[PDB]
């Protein structure tokens, strides 16, 4: 069961739509209920590889989104659309592996530094 107080910031018509999953789902699916998360706000950032680098004139496109807990709750960073950067620490799905993004994050770091780890990772 979806915690209730995840319903109290919610759209009335998400609400229904949420708990028609929790209750009927269609077949084949089940609602994840540790997954529900309101007021996320999110931006994408355009990044350019570097000169010198095995990534020198690719396009690239960051999305950050943020938790209604961030800074507290690291910031969830990935490389998005049709240009995913090809590197060992990154997923086909534009998942980052990078710790500053997990076990080393703090609120004391910044989406700046995220950007810089970032960089730094593709030379
Ligand atoms: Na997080």
């Amino acid at each position: 069961l979806v915690p209730r107080g995840s319903m109290a910031s919610m759209q009335k018509r998400l609400q229904k739509e949420l708990l028609a999953l929790q209750n009927d789902p269609p077949p084949g699916m089940t609602l994840n209920e540790k997954s529900v998360q309101n007021s996320i706000t999110q931006w994408i950032v355009d990044m350019e590889g570097a000169p010198g680098t095995l990534y020198e004139g690719e396009k690239f496109q960051l999305l950050f989104k943020f938790s209604s807990r961030y800074p507290f709750d690291s910031p969830q960073v990935m490389f998005t659309g049709e240009n995913i950067p090809v590197h060992p620490h990154v997923y086909s799905n534009g998942h980052i592996c990078l710790s500053i993004l997990t076990e080393d994050w703090s609120p004391a770091l910044s989406v700046q530094s995220v950007c810089l780890s970032i960089i730094s990772m593709l030379s």
